[PDB]
């Protein structure tokens, strides 16, 4: 039936010459025509999943998404019946032509990791996804069944595995499968005898004459479980076994943690340009982190003192903090220190802040002199390394390279997701964001790390209707630089999902009057309720009985604050219900920031515009989170809301950390929230793109809670549940020194394979990144 | 030896900083040593098969060659007892440090392309190199034994295999290597019961309906032999079934051969800059090509009209030639043409000459515009295309990728070895010489290409005291630029020798009276003999009597006639035996080469210097390969010899020349002539490094042969007798056409491994070539 | 199937090892000594032998380099005269690089190994004269007295030729 399709083809048309997401997609097209739609059945699934259209005259290419990491591409005449299936290459052709009017040219470069990931084979399961050291650990356990060449790099691990001059696990006596299964067993015997609560030291004499080193166990109950482990793998093996064998294996000791950009620290930096839950989530990871390594290092008897280092930069200029200093010990730890390092080229050292767009030219020689302060402070070299957001990862990289240490990445956003189009538009955003430079790092990166931590599902494979951050690196261009025709893969074994969490000591549930800071309200009092307009906050509460609706965040443009300010005020029954207080920028000082200034000017309009004066108050950056845990609490007394309008977020520490302290969330369906949040039952999802929606479902919400109190309840005690179950930061600390351990391993039996992608990237970095790098101007003190 | 191994270090750090050569970092230290040598112990040995040595402070670092191809680097301390082992990336740090000061940025590139080639083992074997076909074979051969998944391969091959819209081979009829296996059983059945002479029309009929299509033979009996080679591939698989059957495959039709630089002519241009053997060798090689094509595709029972195409520049602006005509008839043949296409730019076509050192810049447009015009030569695709130096290399490589063709390259020289140290010292170089440009196309093609033709061993290998052509880029630096840890390995399968000879109708024995051609000899003995010293000869033959020294040749640097010049005019005794003749440059008109200038300058001083006038005749360019045949020819009448005083000479066809026209040789042993000749037998070795010992034992030769005429006479048999058995163009096409078939085949076998090394070369040529290229200056007309 | 099985598997070649390692004859050693353990010596031995071998004249009596290949694990049975034991042990470099079928059959044909040959026919009058067409005795007697003395004479012509 062709006078159908037509009819949506001919209204593509009508169009022009663009990009169409799924958003218009559809909206235009088949809820915007004509009832002859009269459609369901075929093609209209066809064209339900599809995730954009790149509309040129003659001709619309489509992208097909049936299910989450599988993709197929599609041409079909604007005026035609014709259908015609195109190569991932050829559609990337069609938005070239977009944009500079041709396709990239013919000898231009493509990018394609596709075969260089033919080692393992891949999953084609949804379940798999973010779960992949479970697929990992089912194909080394296979490998290893009965295979004396794969048993081998066991031996040579266990063998060769050793920290600060000491021996563990395996002395140099056994050099062989044989020798090996006839100590295990021989130890097994000997201990099988004694007493479960026996120390390691009264068996350390008879292990060390068979070649037995420490690390299997403090008493001798729990080495036989290892040692049990051992013969097990050597015989039958099977994942549960491996994966515990290989976690419980005492690895990580020295951690290096990498976030050069930002303020970094442990006061009076949250809100600042580029400083945010990155630098939140990176303090709750450590001291997690520091807790079970010790916890480990005793369970296995060894008496090592572990060490945690976070590598950022040093910023000598900016006052009223610590990022001036080297070395800073992170407050409740013994072992957690944050490192930092200049910024520098050949005049000397760079002073200045410079924004996290900006940072490329320096990451190179940052990552030279990381080395050198990294290797002063451990003894022994680093474990483990993981890298954070672009410039991280990037510097991590470099360093697990450099140093033959597992490496780990965690994005913490992708830009690409929350520009939309800044793949196929690059060229216009560049002297400003600068693009080009941040999207190479992140496919190198990506290819480069043993494995992948994510928060969220979504993360990678998003959702049945819409793609995840990474799965929209699969295949993108960027038109007259380089096309990446498979980029990364959804269904990689290196991707991981550990969920992070809140800090219980700082936010809990507002109910708990034992634990309330009541020595904070005064200042709070001030802070929400007072009449004096300054940097600190502007404009004034007319009311203080009313529900107050509660954002905080950085200010920049995808946070989208100004868009709930506009939303709140052009709704009368809202500001009627609630009273608006927004924390974003810091006002105190001078903004050196591009989105933040201009954040700041829509904001100043916005309330003359709508005369938001007595409904609103904008508050400066709230730097402390102890008294922010407070704030929570006390808007939760308000029997307010969290609203979170961003137009993209990438995972939400805050819509965690409201929900967490019993505050009903409204946060956007846009990233990360869209799973945290299960509308309905612990939050509400809403839509940046329909403000005006979102404002009267708040009123709605305000409303049913004014005729039903115990409504406001529900959701409370929802999200309270759903953080409990979903995001705690005590099983990530576990799973991450598990999976360090499995991709510790994994990384010597695919060693081999991986040499040829490691050249690739090494090509990659060393021609693409640098050149793109070096263009970047420099900060000029 | 504690006491004699730090005897020779300690002269070895007097020599100070700088490079260590084998005749210097040897002959130096040991012959200048004492007899404290007793040096019959281990030291010695590793002692002596050091390649190079490079002297800092306190280290000095060795790169030790026990055998061809297998190389070990090590470095020892200056004052110390201790050797410690080096890695050929560290060893090539000492290069960089010696000359920029450091090392390379750690993160500057690093080529391996080792792990690409794991696809196939690799032979240890001294025999196997430049024999790599023969070991493919037996890894098809092994791969295919009773494997389906191997055999199904062929099968698509011979079904798929069409040319022109002409099915050949197997029809679409057979979709399986059961109905394969039946069919030919039921076509042997069949057959074995006709007359062998029977034309394969009567049977066509039949064979059409059982799947069969053309090109099994011309009768019964061809047709008979090839399905039953077949049916042994499919039951008991063997290297020389396996070659023989692959080689018979009518595959080779429309074959495009690259050779831009220089002006390539049939006359008026051979000793002008950048133009000779290259274009001689071309010639020759199509010619012999054409004639087994048309054979084979007869043999197989085919009508094709087979095209050779000969892609050059266009040249507009030289005069005398046909440079500036698009298309030529190759003398001598129905199918061979040459296909000229200009190079541009967006300004328009450039019409000047352009140095092969200078045409980096235009290759690639160069590339896309023979596409256009080779396809509208060529009825159907090529079917094997074949690179030609390094600009040819470079542009066979970016047609090959584009088309989809079987590629082979012929390196025709490798200018790395030619400039010594021209790879570490490269930058002072490079406004001149570009050789990174050059280098980098070199590396690039060579690893690129499916398979590659040497014109001798020493090519590949060297011999077992000297270092190969190919083999010298196994591991190199470009300090600044990149590093090459593995570059190409002289064991790779893909080397194939076949050499080539010289035209023997225009080249043969002095002595065959009937073929002289002496309506040349009133022209020849003018251009020696006669008292007018014009643009065309120089000076004066005083004595017509002598016996003449010859030598022709490209003047340039390398070629060194201006060495010989000097060597001749010291040495009293040979200037008393012989007269000095040398043809080089054309002093018609204006040099427009460099070196040509340079060498002009050098050898008009040492005329003088040397007071050359009665004993040296110094002829222009002699650019008619008829008379020149003739011209060796009446040197051998004179008793004389030719000389190639080359300091590097790659292959020396006019030792091959030479040698078959019965003139006694005296040729350069750094290159291809020391495998030519056989020394005392087929010919002598001279080194140009020592001019003065060439001098003396051409003053021998001739003494002696004064003395004893049979001298002469038996030198002349040898090397007759040599080229007979070595280097002739009969064998030479059949043996292209073989590699053609089974590299074309391997091609669809190991497509999948050679997946990654595809993307490393395209991200290598984009990325590190076309930046290189572009910076290249333009010609301006 | 051999040559292919042969073809870079090191687990393949061990086989070939042992057998020329342990073969020996009324207490003599042939072939490889018990020096070798390996295949990377024997490869390295192989190809020292080779060079050695390849200067000395064609015509040289194997006595001459007895006593090297003694030293380097090389033991009687690879032939005559220097132009033989070059040949055989090229043979044998080639199968540890790239085994075919013709090299194969060659130099497993070639291995001095048949010196004591027992062949069984019990029944019939089985006699040089005076039998043949008795009951059962026939052209499997003229067929066996034929074959050993062909067999004889190439058996003595093979031993000779190994040295
Ligand atoms: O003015 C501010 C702004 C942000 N934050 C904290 O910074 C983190 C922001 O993390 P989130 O993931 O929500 O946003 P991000 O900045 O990382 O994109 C949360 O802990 C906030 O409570 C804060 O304490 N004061
Ligand atoms: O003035 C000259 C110089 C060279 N040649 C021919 O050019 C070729 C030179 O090739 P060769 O391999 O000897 O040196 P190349 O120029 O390729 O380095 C030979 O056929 C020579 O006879 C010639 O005919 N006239
Ligand atoms: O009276 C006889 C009968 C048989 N023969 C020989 O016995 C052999 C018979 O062998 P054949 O293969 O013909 O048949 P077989 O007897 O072995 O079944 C031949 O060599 C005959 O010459 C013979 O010499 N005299
Ligand atoms: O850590 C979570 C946040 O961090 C940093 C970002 O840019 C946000 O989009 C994320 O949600
Ligand atoms: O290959 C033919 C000639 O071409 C180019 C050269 O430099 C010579 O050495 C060769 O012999
Ligand atoms: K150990
Ligand atoms: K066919
Ligand atoms: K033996």
């Amino acid at each position: 039936n062709e006078v159908l399709a037509l009819l949506s083809r001919v209204e593509a048309k009508g169009k022009g010459i663009l990009q169409q997401n799924q958003i218009i997609a559809e909206f235009e097209a088949l809820p915007e025509q004509t009832r002859k739609k009269l459609e369901g059945g075929p093609f209209f699934d066809l064209l339900k999943s599809t995730q954009e259209a790149i509309v040129l005259p003659p001709w619309v290419a489509l992208a097909v998404r049936p299910r989450p990491g599988v993709w197929e591409y599609l041409r079909v005449n604007l005026h035609a019946l014709v259908v015609e299936e195109l190569q991932p290459a050829e559609f990337l052709h069609f938005k070239e032509e977009l944009v500079d009017g041709v396709k990239n040219g013919n000898f231009t470069l493509e990018l394609d990791f596709e075969p260089f990931n033919a080692s393992i084979p891949r999953p084609t399961l949804h379940k798999y996804i973010g779960n992949g050291v479970d697929f990992l650990n089912r194909h080394l356990s296979a490998k290893l069944f009965h295979d004396k060449e794969s048993l081998l790099p066991l031996l040579k691990f266990l063998r060769l595995h050793s920290h600060q001059g000491k021996n563990l696990m395996l002395s140099e006596k056994i050099q062989n499968l044989n020798t090996l299964q006839h100590t295990l067993r021989k130890a097994e015997e000997y201990l099988a005898e004694l007493k479960s609560e026996t120390l390691y030291e009264e068996f350390e004499a008879k292990f060390e004459e068979i070649g037995l080193e420490r690390g299997w166990g403090d008493n001798a109950e729990r080495v036989l479980d290892m040692i049990r482990l051992l013969l097990d793998l050597l015989e039958a093996p099977d994942p549960c076994t491996l994966e515990t064998f290989l976690g419980r294996v005492p690895m990580v000791f020295n951690v290096v943690i990498l976030s050069p950009h930002g303020y970094f620290a442990q006061d009076n930096v949250l809100g600042y340009p580029d400083t945010g839950g990155q630098v939140v989530y990176i303090l709750d990871q450590v001291r997690a982190l520091e807790i079970e390594m010790l916890q480990r290092i005793k369970q296995q008897g060894l008496n090592i003192k572990p060490r945690i280092l976070i590598l950022t930069r040093l910023l000598p200029d900016a006052v009223g903090t610590t990022c001036g200093e080297r070395l800073e010990r992170v407050y409740d730890s013994e072992y957690c220190d944050i490192l930092r390092v200049p910024f520098r080229t050949e005049k000397g050292i760079v002073r200045k802040w410079i924004s996290r767009f900006e940072v490329w030219p320096y990451l190179e020689t940052y990552t030279e002199d990381a080395a050198v302060e990294l290797s002063k402070e451990l003894n022994g070299k680093p474990d483990l390394i993981i890298g954070n957001y672009s410039d991280g990862n990037l510097v991590a990289s470099l360093l697990a390279h450099k140093l033959g240490v597992t490496q780990c990445t965690i994005a913490h956003a992708l830009e690409k997701t929350k520009y939309p189009d800044s793949d196929i538009y690059w060229k216009k955003l560049d002297d400003k964001y600068h693009f080009s430079c941040q999207f190479t790092a992140d496919i190198f990166a990506m290819n480069h790390t043993d494995f992948i931590i994510t928060s969220t599902f979504q993360e990678i494979a998003g959702s049945k209707e819409t793609v995840g951050q990474y799965e929209s690196h699969t295949a993108f261009t960027l038109p007259g630089l380089y096309r990446v025709v498979h980029g990364i893969d959804v269904f990689d074994p290196k991707f991981n999902i550990v969920s992070p969490g809140a800090d219980m000591s700082i936010y809990f549930p507002y109910t708990e009057e034992k634990r309330r800071l009541t020595k904070f309200h005064s200042e709070i009092e001030e802070l929400l309720y007072s009449d004096v307009e300054n940097k600190e906050h502007l404009c004034v509460l007319k009311d203080k009985k009313k529900p107050i609706l509660f954002t905080m965040a950085r200010l920049d443009r995808v946070k989208n604050l100004s868009g709930l300010v506009e939303w709140y005020g052009k709704n009368t029954r809202l500001r009627e219900l609630a009273n608006l207080v927004v924390v974003g920028g810091d006002r105190r000082k001078e903004s050196k920031d591009n989105e933040e200034k201009a954040e700041m000017k829509k904001m100043y309009d916005l309330i003359e515009e709508y005369k938001l004066n007595g409904q609103f108050r904008w508050i400066s950056s709230q730097m402390d989170r102890v008294r922010n845990g407070e704030l929570y609490r006390y808007i939760c007394d308000t029997k307010g809301a969290f609203v979170q309008p961003a137009l993209y977020e990438a995972f939400g520490l805050t819509v965690v950390e409201a929900m967490t302290c019993g505050l009903p969330t409204f946060a956007t369906c846009k990233g990360g929230p869209a799973e945290i949040i299960v509308h309905g039952k612990s939050g509400f999802h809403i839509d940046p793109y329909h403000g005006d929606q979102a404002a009267d479902t708040l009123a709605d919400f305000f409303t049913k809670c004014k005729e039903d109190p115990s409504h406001w309840d529900e959701i409370s005690k929802g999200g309270l549940q759903r953080i409990e179950e979903k995001y705690t930061w005590q099983i990530y600390s576990q799973r991450l020194l598990t999976l360090t351990g499995v991709y510790g391993f994994w990384k010597h039996v695919s060693n081999l394979d991986r040499l040829e992608a490691r050249r690739y990237l090494e090509m990659f970095y060393a021609l693409k990144y640098r050149p793109l790098a070096q263009a970047v101007p420099l900060a000029q003190d």
